[PDB]
């Protein structure tokens, strides 16, 4: 871990970091990880966010999360891989369901697409809801037999964390810019996720601006202009 370089995104401004939740995930990563590191926003363009390990490029967003996992590890470092299955394919299909929502410009699908991102959505709130079977055992979950974890996996953050969340965030803030959807408040374990999202340091610090986020998705996101 001697040399640890991360080129996110950069923003309209030059200086801050612009929307891109690969950057978001990989930073929180290494936030996450305790390890001493350097943020550089750059016009990356096109060109996906990447790292350099002791003067090495290292390139694509999946491959150098299993890169860091596989380096920085106990006991100077945190494992940050979740322990059940399920919880890495919780919401997977939710920013392809939003994307196809805010690029239509027909009229006439609207309605549907729309029901795919919010049906998308509760999948996502209902494994948040439902306990995971430590919570059952420890007794760990609320009156309404609920669970009230702070996270995908757990208490803690994960790998399947840095991935959703920023995804998840982007879906919020856009879809209410161009749709003016909102994920229903009945979703109660979502929202709460994202609450305790927006608490910790580790998101917050490595989040786009609201405005910043809106303004890049001004050409990709359509009006509903077409009957």
């Amino acid at each position: 871990a001697m040399g640890i370089e991360l080129f996110v995104k950069a923003g309209i401004d030059g200086e801050s970091i612009g929307n891109c939740p690969d950057s978001q995930r990989l930073f929180m990563i290494l936030w996450l990880k305790g390890v001493v590191f350097n943020v550089t926003t750059v016009d990356l363009g096109t060109h996906p966010p990447f790292l350099t390990f002791n003067g090495d490029v290292k390139t694509d967003v999946n491959k150098i999360e299993e890169f860091l996992e596989e380096t920085l590890t106990p006991e100077k470092y945190p494992k940050l891989a979740a322990k059940h299955r399920e919880s890495n394919t919780a919401g997977i299909d939710i920013f392809s369901k939003f994307s196809a929502y805010i690029k239509n410009t027909k009229q006439q699908n609207n309605a549907a697409l729309e029901r795919g991102l919010t049906k998308a959505l509760k999948k996502l709130d209902d494994y948040l809801n439902t306990p995971l079977p430590e919570e059952i055992d420890a007794n760990t979950c609320g009156e309404d037999k609920g669970s009230r974890r702070k996270f995908l996996d757990g208490d803690e953050l994960t790998l399947a964390d840095c991935n959703l969340l920023p995804k998840l965030h982007v879906v919020k803030i856009v879809a209410k810019k161009y749709r003016n959807y909102d994920i229903p408040a009945e979703m109660t374990g979502l929202w709460r996720y994202l609450k305790n999202a927006y608490a910790r340091d580790e998101f917050t610090n490595t989040c786009a601006a609201d405005s910043e986020i809106e303004l890049a998705y001004a050409d990709v996101a359509k009006r509903l202009s077409r009957s």
